């Protein structure tokens, strides 16, 4: 790559901006060389179910340290579901462990598994202070779902920055904030997601394993987070926020698989 080529890139994140109504947050860090693709890398944005790999992480780093959490069942009731809870709905009762819970947040973006978790840990202030812990003085998760999704203008409620958030991926799924079997077992859930096919994932190259989560709040609202695994080179972390609210789902998909495709260009 180059600094001439990553330059490119970002003009090319500001053409894409401009094709729709709304804001663009982008931020492409390479690891072979610490090189950062930005667009407005220090604007706030609702993070949506983009906080779950936050709170799974937390979940995970408390397992580190007890053995059995990860197997512990959680038992709840129909009337502890919110929207949005494909796997949560099938095991009301008895409910599901703590790993199962993780899983269905992550690979299904399942909304009361999350607020079960953030329950699990005390609250959502536990995930903000895990996020402080790791790093990241801008991540800050006020509320559980679906409250979190109002993305109210002006609102830094359940909010973080693109360039936040792919510092804490970053050192997350790639570097030095877990032990070892906790940042495997993050990686492993994420490169089994099951929500984000059009998405940052439909801009890399055939070949790239992605671990990523995704987000969307109101209808035609969307973002995605993960790194990109080439297969022969470096991981590239890729974090893409918006403000969009699309016609449709596929339009703001294209944005996100848009802005991934140009910095994937610059650093192949």
């Amino acid at each position: 790559g180059s600094h001439m080529r990553n330059v490119a890139a970002e003009q090319q994140l500001r053409e894409l901006e401009s094709t729709f109504d709304g804001r663009l947050g982008f931020v492409a860090l390479d690891t072979a060389t610490g090189a950062r693709i930005a667009h407005r890398a220090d604007e706030r944005f609702p993070f949506y179910s983009t906080f779950k790999t936050m709170l799974s992480a937390a979940v995970l780093a408390r397992s580190a340290g007890d053995a059995a959490l990860l197997q512990r069942r959680i038992p709840y009731a129909k009337r502890d579901l919110v929207r949005y809870s494909p796997i949560t709905e099938k095991h009301v009762g008895a409910g599901m462990t703590v790993a199962e819970l993780c899983a269905a947040t992550l690979q299904y973006s399942d909304n009361t598994a999350a607020n079960l978790l953030i329950a699990l840990l005390g609250g959502p202030q536990a995930v903000t202070a895990y996020a402080r812990s790791i790093g990241d003085a801008t991540f800050r998760l006020d509320r559980r779902e679906t409250e979190l999704n109002t993305a109210i203008p002006g609102d830094e409620r359940d909010t973080t920055t693109p360039a936040a958030m792919a510092a804490s991926v970053r050192r997350l799924l790639v570097g030095d904030a877990l032990g070892t079997a906790q940042r495997a077992q993050l990686n492993a859930w994420m490169l089994g997601n099951k929500t984000g096919d059009a998405r940052i994932r439909a801009g890399v190259p055939a070949g790239w394993r992605v671990a990523d989560k995704t987000g969307t709040g109101d209808y035609g609202t969307g973002n995605d987070i993960g790194v990109a695994y080439p297969p022969d080179r470096a991981p590239i972390v890729f974090v893409v926020y918006t403000t969009m609210r699309s016609r449709n789902a596929q339009a703001r998909d294209d944005v996100i698989a848009s802005a991934a495709r140009i910095a994937a260009r610059a650093f192949v």
